[PDB]
C-alpha cells in the first residue's frame, strides 16, 4: 500500500493480570477522540502494545495479544518483536500480509535511574523497517512522584541517549533522528500542578483545558525542555489515574495504608507521543482511555495513526 493504520495501546496494568476481555482498548471504543462511531471492527496493520507493572511472564502475555487479535479480526497476527525490562513490556504484530515487508528487526532496553530507587524505571524500544520506511516504538515508565518533574526530564534525556535502536550506522544521529516515525508511549508519569478540590470540580465539569494547562509534561514541552517536536493529539478525556480498582467512578487520591498515606492528584499519566520526519505524514484517528476495563489503577490508553510507507 502506500498508507498504513498503526495502532498503540499502553497501560499501566498496576501488577494485576488483566481481564479476559479488552476488547475496548484493541478497538479505541471509550473517551476522548474515540472509534466509538464505528460497528465495523476494522483491523490495522500493525499492533503495538506497550505495557507497565505487568505481572504476565513474557511468553504468556504475548499469547493473550495473540489471542485477542485472533478473536477480533480472524487473522492469526504475527509478532515482529517483544522486549521486556523487568515488568515493562512492549510488543509489535503485524498483519500477516506484511510479515515479509519487514525487515531490520532490532530491540533494546535501558534502566534509567541515577540510584533509580526501585528500578523498574526505564524504556523498551522496537524499531524495524516496514518497505523502505523505518519505525522506532519506545515504551517507557518514568520515574514516579508528584514532585519529580526534574527526574522525569532526566529519565528521558537518559532513554534518548542510551537506548540502541534500529541499526548502528544511526548511532551519530539520536533517536528523534534516527527513524521515519518515532512514537513514544507509555507510563511518562507527569501530574497535574493544580490542588485536589479545583482538579476534581473541572473533572466534573468535563473541563479539561484549565487542567491541561498546568500538566507537567505539556509544561515542559512548552520550556522546550523535554519532547522537542514532538506531536500529541489533544486530550479530550479524564486523567487515567489513579483510579479505585472495581469502576471508573472513584479517583483514589487519598488511600491510607499501614505503608503510608498516599496522595496522588488525578493526572494524565499515561501518554502517545509522536515524532515524524519532516515532510512525512501521519495522522491521528483516535486518542483516548477506555471506561470498562477495571483492573488496573490506570486506565488504558489507544491511539491509531495512519503513517505513509514507501515500497
Amino acid at each position: 500500500p502506500d498508507m498504513i493504520s498503526v495502532f498503540i495501546g499502553t497501560w499501566n496494568m498496576g501488577s494485576v493480570p488483566p481481564p479476559k476481555n479488552v476488547t475496548s482498548w484493541f478497538t479505541s471504543k471509550g473517551l476522548g477522540k474515540t472509534l466509538d462511531e464505528v460497528t465495523v471492527t476494522i483491523p490495522h496493520d500493525i499492533y503495538v502494545f506497550g505495557t507497565q507493572e505487568n505481572s504476565v511472564g513474557d511468553r504468556e502475555w504475548l499469547d493473550l495479544l495473540r489471542g485477542g487479535l485472533k478473536e477480533l479480526t480472524d487473522l492469526d497476527y504475527r509478532p515482529i518483536a517483544m522486549q521486556s525490562l523487568w515488568n515493562i513490556k512492549v510488543a509489535v504484530l503485524v498483519k500477516p500480509e506484511h510479515e515479509n515487508r519487514i525487515s531490520h528487526v532490532s530491540t533494546s532496553s535501558v534502566k534509567t535511574g541515577i540510584a533509580n530507587t526501585l528500578g523498574n524505571k526505564g524504556a523498551v524500544g522496537v524499531s524495524f523497517m516496514f518497505n523502505g520506511t523505518s519505525f522506532g516504538f519506545v515504551n517507557c515508565h518514568l520515574t514516579s512522584g508528584n514532585e519529580k518533574t526534574a527526574r522525569r526530564n532526566q529519565n528521558y534525556l537518559d532513554i534518548l541517549r542510551l537506548l540502541s535502536l534500529g541499526d548502528r550506522q544511526l548511532n551519530a544521529f539520536d533517536i528523534s533522528l534516527r527513524f521515519t516515525h518515532l512514537f513514544w508511549f507509555g507510563d511518562l508519569n507527569y501530574r497535574l500542578d493544580m490542588d485536589i478540590q479545583e482538579i476534581l470540580n473541572y473533572i466534573s465539569r468535563k473541563e479539561f483545558e484549565p487542567l491541561l494547562r498546568v500538566d507537567q509534561l505539556n509544561l515542559e514541552r512548552e520550556k522546550h525542555k523535554v519532547f522537542l517536536r514532538f506531536s500529541e493529539e489533544e486530550i479530550s478525556f479524564p486523567p487515567t489515574y489513579r483510579y479505585e480498582r472495581g469502576s471508573r467512578d472513584t479517583y483514589a487520591w487519598h488511600k491510607q495504608k499501614p505503608t503510608g498515606v498516599r496522595t496522588n492528584v488525578p493526572s494524565w499519566c499515561d501518554r502517545i507521543l509522536w515524532k515524524s520526519y519532516p515532510e512525512t505524514h501521519i495522522i491521528c484517528n483516535s486518542y483516548g482511555c477506555t471506561d470498562d476495563i477495571v483492573t488496573s489503577d490506570h486506565s488504558p490508553v489507544f491511539g491509531t495513526f495512519e503513517v505513509g510507507v514507501t515500497s
